[PDB]
């Protein structure tokens, strides 16, 4: 915009480009996100509008929302790093085990929060889950379809991560579920642990397969109506599940339980973020905090 300081670019959101900028009159340092000509729904900026009143400690705040000069510009609590960046600088070693329950844990807080508020993220990944010197981590650049809309592309040519994508959503399933949310956490859960991408595909049926040759081809004995989806093609290989003791070595039986529940097949039997915070996995949680180099 014109009353920031564009600091440098952050990286590519959902819909836009994110700098980290500075108010050139309050000072305040931001994340903006500039997005994108039609005109802009309105269906979108109420959405978003709910966006701004959605006020959690694991939830980034937005802060405001311009619409000016056929682009829309918002404006967030600006947080120093992201999971991949943080997972990535802790390869070697790997995240310690506290760490890791204790944002596992704050994360689900934050879902319960948007969930029992009826708003669902859509695509959590490593990239918009930011963390601070604090401990804290929080759940950024919800892509709310129900906000604007869930495309084939950023805005300019970006290959979209469909690693943390639900299995209902790539067979085709047309409204989505918190459940959606729940696997997506899952998945980065097991990234976490064994500091490799649990369902790494490159195209979404490749996606598909790799969920399907761990966990097993589902059928309607696990997922009652999935051989009706949309997407569903009885000509699927049928692979059988793997033992999860091979998925997630060498994460106690606690978390395999826990995250076992996050990634049930059916969306209904998956487990819910409220739930998922009673499990035993988080009996002994506690807040540690990061090294972060920044
Ligand atoms: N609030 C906020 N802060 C950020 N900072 C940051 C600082 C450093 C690093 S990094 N690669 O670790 O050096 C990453 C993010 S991004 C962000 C967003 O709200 C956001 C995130 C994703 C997409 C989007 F559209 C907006």
């Amino acid at each position: 915009m014109e009353n920031f300081q564009k600091v440098e670019k952050i990286g590519e959101g959902t819909y836009g480009v994110v700098y980290k900028a500075r108010n050139k009159l309050t000072g305040e340092v931001v994340a903006l996100k500039k997005i994108r000509t039609e005109g802009v729904p309105s269906t979108a900026i109420r959405e978003i509008s709910l966006l701004k009143e959605l006020n959690h400690p694991n939830i980034v705040k937005l802060l405001d929302v311009i619409h000016t000069e056929n682009k829309l510009y918002l404006v967030f609590e600006f947080l120093h790093q992201d999971l991949k960046k943080f997972m990535d600088a802790s390869a070697l070693t790997g995240i310690p085990l506290p760490l890791i329950k204790s944002y596992l844990f704050q994360l689900l807080q934050g879902l319960a929060f948007c969930h029992s508020h009826r708003v669902l993220h859509r695509d959590l990944k490593p990239q918009n889950l930011l963390i601070n010197t604090e401990g804290a981590i929080k759940l950024a650049d919800f892509g709310l379809a129900r906000a604007f809309g869930v495309p084939v592309r950023t805005y300019t040519h970006e290959v979209v991560t469909l690693w943390y994508r639900a299995p209902e959503i790539l067979l085709g399933c047309k409204y989505y579920s918190t459940a959606v949310d729940i696997w997506s956490l899952g998945c980065i859960f097991a990234e976490m642990v064994t500091r490799r991408a649990l369902f790494p595909g490159d195209s979404e049926i490749d996606q598909l397969f790799r969920i399907f040759r761990t966990l097993g081809t589902p059928d309607e004995v696990v997922w009652p109506g999935v051989t009706s989806m949309p997407d569903y093609k009885p000509s699927f290989p049928k692979w059988a599940r793997q033992d999860f003791s091979k998925v997630v070595p060498p994460l106690d039986e606690d978390g395999r339980s826990l995250l076992s529940q996050m990634l049930h097949y059916d969306p209904n039997k998956r487990i819910s973020a409220k739930a998922a915070l009673a499990h035993p996995f988080f009996q002994d949680v506690t807040k540690p905090v990061p090294h972060l180099r920044l």
